[PDB]
């Protein structure tokens, strides 16, 4: 019960970012897109790993969240954690699986 | 690797909100305080347990997140996350210890 480190406190943003894209509407209202677009936007003001957060500012000033529908911002998110992983020689993880990874479980039920 | 249950995700949802709050101004701008009610407000409108959002959000209606300041800001959070805990049968947090448990470490230096 120590405050998390950067490590910890990192992966466990994911999970909470990762997990809030995987269960965002199919068919989001116009406010639920601009809603998750600020949710993000305001994430990267008080990350509070400075470095971390300065990162993120420069890259979602160039690129916008996507969350058009929930395929779109779950792909947009998971192209963004790796850049992340990029940038600290971390192999990228296959986008095609967010949604085992994320929401439904590996295909070979391992975790049923 | 699997997707995080209630529990899981739940625990790692208090800890991403609780090192915010941490490390949030002491004296943040009019912005900085719009900023993170809203960025609390929206977390409650996107938080997958649906029951556990939509007692965040009939809560947040009458309890107005409190960004005055860090100090503030991170007695608000506690005590909400104590809400909780009564709810689910667990036992209150010392809201005086939240800087220890989420920024300093425990005096006793067991954190260093
Ligand atoms: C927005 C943001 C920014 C950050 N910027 C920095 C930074 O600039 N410098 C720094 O040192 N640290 C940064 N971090 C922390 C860093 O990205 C890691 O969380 C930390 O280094 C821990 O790495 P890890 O190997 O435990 O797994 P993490 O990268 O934390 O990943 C956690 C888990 O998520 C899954 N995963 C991995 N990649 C993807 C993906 N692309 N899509 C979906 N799921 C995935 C895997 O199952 C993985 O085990 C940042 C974190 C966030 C949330
Ligand atoms: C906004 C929100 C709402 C939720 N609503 C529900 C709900 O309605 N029903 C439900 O079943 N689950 C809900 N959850 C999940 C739930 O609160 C717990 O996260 C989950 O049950 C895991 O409990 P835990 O005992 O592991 O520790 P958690 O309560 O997850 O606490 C994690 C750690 O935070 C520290 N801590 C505990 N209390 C405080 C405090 N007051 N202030 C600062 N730090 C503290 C302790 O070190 C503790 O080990 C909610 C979570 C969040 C973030
Ligand atoms: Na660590
Ligand atoms: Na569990
Ligand atoms: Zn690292
Ligand atoms: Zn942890
Ligand atoms: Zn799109
Ligand atoms: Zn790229
Ligand atoms: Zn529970
Ligand atoms: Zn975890
Ligand atoms: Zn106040
Ligand atoms: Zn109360």
């Amino acid at each position: 019960d120590c405050p998390p480190d950067r490590e910890e406190l990192g992966r466990h943003s994911w999970a909470v970012l990762h997990t809030l894209a995987a269960y965002y509407p199919d068919l989001p209202t116009p406010e639920q897109q601009q809603d998750m677009a600020q949710f993000i936007h305001l994430f990267s003001k008080f990350y509070p790993c400075e470095e971390c957060a300065e990162d993120l500012r420069k890259r979602l000033a160039r690129n916008h969240p996507d969350t058009r529908t929930r395929a779109a911002f779950t792909q947009w998110l998971c192209h963004l954690h790796n850049e992340v992983n990029r940038k600290l020689g971390k192999p990228d993880f296959d986008c095609s699986k967010v949604d085992e990874r994320w929401r439904d479980g590996w295909k070979d039920g391992s975790c049923d």
